[PDB]
């Protein structure tokens, strides 16, 4: 079950970066060219974290369970590219776009930390991560955007959309963590993998070719 | 003490995140808020540095000695955006940025390989990490300085005291690791634990509202 | 021998690093002071490199082997400056510079991966590796050179000679490491000591100063 679900994440991923890789060298424009671009690298990234789950990388007995702490590394990497997904398209200002970049990184950071650490304490960095994932969901509802917004007057829902659908994906993801052995013990590894593999795919793949179509519903309201 | 002194440095630096944070989020343009935002990291970043030296995280027994390592993990983070701060101010230009950047990583990874090995080995770094240290002592008072001072005519000792406090609190961390345990061993732990809480907190705290008040500076300079 | 290729490596690397340094310092305007800033550290964490693994640091026994995994770690740091030497005199755009930095980086990922995993399975991770090294080759020999052809019509064979030693450099690495003991164990880790040593400076030190004349070409095809 493990193993299943890590190998349809390698395919998936995959067949992902092989897509927005294709897409990349026909793109119209730079425009084109950077969003694929983007979105080659969340997949291929992936692709590698599955690939090593798979076979057996990145895996250490922490508190007494196999724990696969080898997403941070690679959601490290992956999830910034995301978010740039999102400035890229909305032309998000400098301090804002750092501001989700950094508040995401510590949200990784803190997360690695709790999911490495023994209970009770893993709670306290949880509840961390946590606001920071929070300050993420503020950042991108209200000032991203309004500013998004502001600058795409004729695609206001276009944007609207785009934010749910990413709060929707990665409030799915502590939600994971909690319900998880890592906290309330709901449910087994086995499910716990397949329900990580269903976010990534839906957080990557799916994502971006939102983001993609996003892009030609911004295109088409200029044309 | 070193248990009362962490815990001082979790508070000193959740404090200045809160009031860089609602300084971003009121921040009265763009300007402002990229000064706002680099703080409120910097100092969001050694919060969780002292949060987890608190709670017994990030220090492993080395050469002897429990050895708080973690400290190079953030300060790789928070120092760069420091150095940030005067790169913004002083409207410095990219490869001198760079420079200051590079010299930075270079002084903490030395440092880093300093602090975990043996006598008399870490000496070896130690004036490695000195000597990169010294690099950025000369950039910042002369290229950085000379450069900020032509774009500045009027705020000329604005810049001269940004650089003259940057300088006398960065000097002090190689002096208190030199006589503390790491060298000469000359006082405890505890105080060591001190010396750096108090440099954290001026170096963080206080240079970020040095900053911000530099910034008020320039701008009445030129209304 | 392997002692003897270290300090080779610690003096070459760090008299390259001296003249860069110098060049930095005394260059003409804000481009010379960019291309010699990027070798100076380029060539400078060679050094640390070379001199924390002839101090025998950065070096475990991996495999039943002493393995120097540390090179993977200031690599990463320096051939992304080395790929900024190209782009920088390319004018290479903002997606293709990223994807040559985006594929070089995991590049290095997988490749380390190769390096710390037993026999067969590091065989899979040296094929996913060579695969994005295979990219970077694509990505410099077509879109970049032809990219910087169109914007330097009168220098095009300089071009045509940056790739061309940058591939022949940077191929050889592969094969030194399959021909190695990672792989086929041709040679002793004397001689893998030597021919990354010879290939470090030539690819560091020797690379740096085309660069340099490359620059000195193209400004005086302009003159
Ligand atoms: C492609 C990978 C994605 C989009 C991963 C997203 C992960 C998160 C949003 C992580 C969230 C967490 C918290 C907010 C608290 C602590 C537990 C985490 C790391 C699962
Ligand atoms: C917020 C943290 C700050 C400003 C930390 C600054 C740290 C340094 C300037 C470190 C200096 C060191 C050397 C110059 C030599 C080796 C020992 C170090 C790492 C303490
Ligand atoms: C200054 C250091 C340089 C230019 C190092 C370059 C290294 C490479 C091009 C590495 C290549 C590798 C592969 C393509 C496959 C796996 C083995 C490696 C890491 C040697
Ligand atoms: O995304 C981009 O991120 C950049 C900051 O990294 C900004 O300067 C751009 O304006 C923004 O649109
Ligand atoms: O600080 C900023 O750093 C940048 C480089 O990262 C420069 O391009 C800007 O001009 C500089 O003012
Ligand atoms: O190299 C440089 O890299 C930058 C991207 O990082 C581009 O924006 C520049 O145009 C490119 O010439
Ligand atoms: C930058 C792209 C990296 C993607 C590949 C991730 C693979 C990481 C595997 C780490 C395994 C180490 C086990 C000892
Ligand atoms: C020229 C400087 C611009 C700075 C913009 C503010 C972005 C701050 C990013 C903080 C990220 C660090 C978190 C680990
Ligand atoms: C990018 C922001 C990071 C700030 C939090 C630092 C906490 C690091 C704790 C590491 C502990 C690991 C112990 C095994
Ligand atoms: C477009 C390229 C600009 C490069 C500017 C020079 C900055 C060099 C930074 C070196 C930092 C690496 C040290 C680890
Ligand atoms: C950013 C510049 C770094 C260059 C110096 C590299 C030295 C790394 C040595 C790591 C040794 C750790 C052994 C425990
Ligand atoms: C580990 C690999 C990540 C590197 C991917 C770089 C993608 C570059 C595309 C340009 C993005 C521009 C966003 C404003
Ligand atoms: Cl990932
Ligand atoms: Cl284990
Ligand atoms: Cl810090
Ligand atoms: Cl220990
Ligand atoms: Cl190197
Ligand atoms: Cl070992």
């Amino acid at each position: 079950m493990t193993q299943a679900w890590l190998w349809i994440g390698v395919i998936s991923m995959a067949l992902g970066s092989v897509f927005f890789g294709f897409g990349a060298h026909n793109a119209k424009n730079e425009r084109w060219q950077i969003l694929y671009t983007l979105n080659f690298f969340i997949c291929l990234i992936a692709a590698g974290l599955y690939l090593a789950m798979a076979l057996g990388l990145g895996v250490n007995v922490i508190n007494g369970r196999p724990t696969y702490w080898v997403r941070f590394v690679t959601w490290f990497c992956s999830t910034p590219l995301l978010l740039l997904d999102l400035t890229f398209l909305g032309r998000t200002s400098l301090p804002l776009t750092g501001s989700l970049l950094g508040a995401n990184a510590y949200m990784l950071v803190t997360g690695f930390v709790a999911t490495v650490t023994p209970k009770p304490m893993s709670y306290i960095w949880y509840i961390v991560s946590c606001a920071a994932y929070l300050a993420i969901v503020y950042l991108l509802a209200q000032p991203y955007r309004i500013a998004a917004e502001r600058k795409h007057p004729r695609s206001k829902q276009a944007f609207r959309t785009l934010v749910t659908v990413h709060l929707v994906l990665w409030t799915l993801y502590p939600i994971v963590w909690i319900l998880s052995p890592e906290g309330f013990s709901t449910f087994t590894q086995g499910s716990e993998t397949m329900f990580y593999t269903l976010l990534d795919i839906a957080s990557k793949v799916g994502f971006g070719f939102l983001s993609l179509n996003t892009l030609h519903t911004l295109e088409q309201a200029t044309e």
